[PDB]
């Protein structure tokens, strides 16, 4: 196992280092506006060394953006694919590449058998080639690596099954900036090459000058280089035709033959394309070949890639003809004119890469190595695309919730083989597909039109219901005496109870467990733990009486705490935001203990009076002019007082101090230790009154943020033995700090209401001496070192915060973990900030055609970890990576993969069992079974179950942390007959395992195993 901490990889280009040295000057470079006038030596090519040119036709199709997936499919995509089939079938030499399997699968299943065969043959013969092969071309900023793998697997599994092909070349031309998480997953999924396009114009210029646009992209911690994946970065501003034939768009535009008039398109550079003829082909070829040779100067081999396409192109037969015929005329002339020393033809992406490597092997080029990422993207001037790290935050939070439900549903039902009548495979496939679809770069990015966002939401909503159905049927089967188990596959044995989604104040969707002497004395509830280690976590449920006690199934009492159900209201009459307590429902909280990847059953029983093992929280409402707050049977009267500072401590945990406005002020780790200054503050960014406007994509602040005026907010303090919290109703945000004994949890109920052109940010101010350094994660997979650069505008120092960020000095670290991807930064030493929501009245000219005015209440959740790190073994100062501590990592897991809670629906659960998985191995804390998926239907003689195992890397800080069991996923199910290591998509067997034992992976590595059972 490589050491991912102590050895700084040696690479030719390290992006943080490059950023430190680069000037980023935006000067006019001529026709190549962001480059320079390329010159080449005409004698470079000759009869013994020709320029091999591959023109690759393509059509960028968005699975929803301006229209919904289905609208686009009916209006454009089905026509594009139908005509591609006809045209490639009839013109053997024509080629075309396709990226989005969601659309292809939709099309193919609608084809008659005769056309399905024609399609399979033009794929088999190399004319139509799939690039990447994912359900979509995902966003790379906000997406969790788990969902990136999920969507890749969904598209490639379909391709293997129906087209009998597995792409080994990736094509990502529209995501806004690129992440190294892509080559990470791709290289572990059989890929050999990848192509990217949207990277900062300054970066393109810099790498172009050094001919480092093609490189071996390895992970920042990879000292050996085994994670390396050959990567081609396109050099220009766009992937459209004007920006793909060479440096001068005024010239290249003339070779987009769809722009002559009848199609309603034209060249903005005022010179239109002209039909190629025998009288102008020599002159047209002169111009084109010159653009090609200039583009070739930016690369190292004699093989040139010329993409030929744009958004939703190749829709009409006449378009296919006009592009094909004119290019064939050019190729015939050019290839027969020796003086050009060029051989051009239509080709696919893989053809290009194969030729490149052939040149490489012939010793004509050697490629530089590179590590780092390509955020934050700017396509021109100061237009940095960091707004989409936050746009439509409700759905960004929804993404993480569904991510977990999908994993829990696939895992819970994987334990058994199911009769087709159970519709398990059906519901799981629909859930994987709707979540996969949302990974699209206009999905989770929040860059689609309003009605399209609604469509993604409804799809995800159906996906959540599908997961619930599968999960509850699974729990019922897993915890019911086999000879008693009598399932109705359409019945709801349990209903899921989720405390954080949609969340309190977002939607009253939770069911109250209704108990009563005259109706029902008790109720069984079950918790599931998808993580592969024993886990304890407080869980809460709503009950119709405060006199409730909890026991496990051996009938041992469980210490519980009851608290009121508080809801915040913006009182339009008193013009204040204050809480109201329920007089009929209450919250019961207790510690659940659940086996690794298992279940644990508990019972809630009503009593006529305060039960022995249940305590009641005190409540204190701080505000001037208070009014009574009755709580029905709740045994403790609410107390009142004028606003004042407060301190709280739960268990032996930290002690936290709050200001009289209910905001954190300091954290004291231990009895003796100091009260470390940690202050939460809320601010707002505006929009510029002149110049470019912020929109769904762009963050263009009109200067540093200004504090939100808080007035004299109402603060509610609940103090309990198991859980305490401080909540305050601020303008646009009900901010809540919850304490259960460890790092506190922070929840923000964000309702930006109608505050137009406003972006609300949550900031932490500390005295940590971080200087200009901070860390943010990439797709929940790794933490990368960031350096605030004052030579760049504010918005450029914003980065995606998909799951966490931290700052530190020699002695102290503050880590903020998130349950949703948002945008953030550290704009000053000792600071951390993350945007909550943004509402923008204007469009930002990238094609969306609207601002962002469809905001809705969202509940953002976080864990805030203050820790001493002076004893931790950390990477040296030049290492580009950072690593979490055990506490920070578990806090992230508590947000992304919490225990699942199920309430039994009928009055009596006959045959109920108290636990499942008690014998499952409790793996070391840095290991996770990211995916558990049964890969075969019940009719298969040999059952197969796939597992994706990921081991992160946690800092060694002196904690002994011992006694853990080896996890062999190949033996989790009985009767194993074979164990194989496979690509992450489970599509290719890479290793036949001895003793049928799946070994554990190394720190920062991910492996997939498939066990076969007889
Ligand atoms: C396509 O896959 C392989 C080529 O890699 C070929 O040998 C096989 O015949 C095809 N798959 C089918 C139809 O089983
Ligand atoms: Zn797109």
């Amino acid at each position: 196992c490589q050491d991912v901490v102590q050895d700084v990889p040696n690479v030719d280009v390290q992006m943080l280092e490059l950023y430190d040295r680069m000037s980023f000057k935006d000067i006019d470079g001529g026709v190549w506006k962001q480059g320079w006038n390329i010159k080449y030596d005409p004698l470079k090519y000759n009869a013994h060394h020709k320029l091999k040119v591959f023109v690759v036709p393509h059509s960028h199709n968005d699975p929803g953006w301006i229209q919904t997936f289905e609208e686009y499919y009916q209006h454009d995509t089905k026509h594009i694919l139908s005509n591609a089939l006809r045209h490639l079938h009839d013109n053997p030499e024509m080629k075309f590449i396709w990226a989005e399997i969601s659309y292809f699968a939709r099309f193919y299943h609608d084809l008659g058998e005769n056309k399905k065969l024609q399609m399979k043959s033009i794929v088999k013969n190399g004319q139509l080639e799939f690039v990447t092969g994912g359900w979509v071309m995902p966003d790379e900023a906000n997406s969790h690596w788990r969902n990136v793998l999920l969507q890749l697997t969904e598209g490639q599994t379909w391709l293997k099954q129906f087209m009998n092909v597995t792409p080994t070349a990736s094509w990502a031309i529209d995501p806004f900036g690129h992440s190294p998480t892509m080559p990470y997953i791709l290289q572990k999924s059989g890929f050999k090459n990848m192509l990217i396009q949207r990277t900062h114009y300054s970066v393109k210029k810099e790498l172009a000058q050094q001919r480092q646009l093609e490189f071996l992209w390895r992970q920042i911690w990879d000292n050996k280089g085994d994670t390396a994946l050959f990567t081609h970065m396109m050099p220009f501003y766009s992937y459209d035709i004007p920006h793909t034939c060479g440096p001068d768009p005024k010239v290249c535009c003339q070779f987009d033959f769809k722009r002559m008039g009848s199609f309603g398109l034209s060249c903005p550079w005022k010179v239109p394309p002209r039909t190629i003829s025998d009288q102008n082909v020599a002159a047209r070829s002169d111009l084109l070949v010159d653009q090609w040779k200039k583009k070739a100067e930016l690369y190292r081999t004699n093989v040139l890639l010329i993409p030929l396409g744009d958004n939703f192109r190749f829709k009409q037969n006449t378009e296919w003809d006009v592009q094909r015929v004119n290019y064939e005329r050019l190729f015939e002339h050019i290839n027969s004119q020796a003086h050009f020393n060029v051989q051009a033809q239509f080709g696919t992406l893989q053809e290009y890469f194969d030729a490149v490597h052939q040149a490489e092997r012939a010793g004509q080029a050697e490629f530089p190595t590179l590590s780092g990422d390509f955020f934050t993207y700017a396509d021109r001037s100061d237009n940095y695309w960091s707004g989409y790290y936050t746009s439509r935050p409700y759905h960004k939070r929804m993404d993480r919730v569904l991510m977990h439900y999908v994993r829990a549903a696939e895992m819970l039902s994987a334990w058994h083989s199911w009769d087709g009548m159970a519709r398990i495979e059906e519901r799981l496939e629909q859930a994987r597909r709707e979540l996969s679809l949302f990974q699209h770069h206009d999905g989770i990015t929040g860059t689609a039109k309003t009605h399209v966002v609604v469509d993604y939401e409804q799809r995800m909503q159906e996906a959540l219901k599908a997961c619930q159905m599968v999960m509850q049927q699974s729990v019922y089967r897993l915890l019911t005496k086999p000879s008693i188990y009598s399932p109705d596959f359409s019945f709801s044995y349990f209903t899921l109870d989720d405390s954080r989604w949609p969340g309190s104040g977002v939607e009253d969707s939770r069911t109250t467990i209704i108990l009563g002497e005259d109706i029902l004395p008790s109720k069984h509830v079950v918790m599931h733990n998808t993580l592969p280690h024993w886990r304890e976590q407080l869980v809460d449920f709503y009950v119709s009486s405060p006199f409730v006690s909890v026991t496990d199934l051996a009938n041992n009492p469980v210490e519980a705490q009851v608290s009121p159900v508080w809801s915040w209201h913006h009182d339009t009459l008193t013009k204040t935001i204050h809480p109201q307590g329920s007089t009929t429902k209450y919250r019961i909280i207790f510690k659940a203990r659940v086996p690794p990847m298992g279940l644990a059953t508990y019972v809630l029983t009503i009593s006529d009076s305060k039960p022995e093992h249940t305590s009641y929280a005190s409540n204190l409402l701080l505000r001037k002019n208070p009014t009574s707050l009755p709580l029905g049977q709740y045994p403790e009267d609410v107390k009142f007082g004028d606003p004042r500072e407060i301190s709280l401590r739960v268990g032996n945990g930290p002690t936290l101090a709050f200001s009289e406005q209910g905001l954190l002020k300091s954290i004291q780790l231990t009895q003796d230790s100091p009260h470390v200054p940690v202050h939460f503050k809320f601010l707002k960014y505006g929009v510029r009154s002149h110049g470019d406007r912020s929109g769904a994509y762009l963050f263009l602040p009109n200067g540093p943020a200004s504090p939100v005026e808080l007035g004299q907010p109402v603060v509610l303090v609940t103090k309990g033995k198991l859980e305490s919290s401080v909540s305050v109703g601020l303008p646009s945000v009900v901010h809540q700090t919850i304490m259960r004994g460890g790092a506190p949890e922070i929840r923000n109920l964000v309702d930006i209401g109608s505050l137009d052109n406003t972006e609300i940010v949550m900031r932490l101010e500390t005295h940590i001496d971080s200087g200009d350094i901070f860390y943010t994660d990439l797709n929940g997979l790794q933490f990368i070192k960031r350096r605030r650069l004052d030579k760049l505008p504010l918005q450029a120092n914003y980065y995606p915060i998909p799951s966490g960020m931290f700052i530190e000095d020699a002695n102290t670290r503050l880590t903020l973990l998130t349950g949703q991807p948002l945008g953030g930064s550290s704009l000053a030493s000792g600071e951390l900030e993350i945007m909550q929501d943004r509402r923008l009245a204007s469009d930002d000219e990238r094609g969306l055609g609207q601002g962002v005015l469809d905001n809705k209440p969202v509940l953002h959740i976080y864990r805030l970890v203050l820790e001493k790190v002076n004893n931790c073994v950390r990477p040296s100062k030049l290492h580009p990576a950072g690593y979490l501590t055990s506490a920070a990592h578990k806090a992230s897991q508590s947000l992304l993969d919490p225990l699942d809670k199920f309430i039994f629906a009928e009055n009596e659960w006959i045959g109920a069992q108290g636990q499942f998985g008690g014998d499952h191995p409790s793996a070391r804390e840095d290991l996770d079974v990211s995916v558990m998926r049964r890969l075969t239907k019940s009719s298969a003689k040999t059952q197969r179950v796939g597992y994706v195992l990921h081991r992160t890397n946690l800092m060694q800080c002196g904690t002994p942390e011992e006694h853990t069991q080896k996890l062999d996923v190949c033996h989790l199910l009985p009767n194993v007959a074979r164990c194989e290591r496979t690509t992450l998509t489970f599509l290719q067997n890479l290793e036949h395992l001895d003793g049928m034992v799946a070994p554990e992976v190394c720190p920062m590595e991910t492996a997939a195993y498939v066990s076969s059972h007889s």
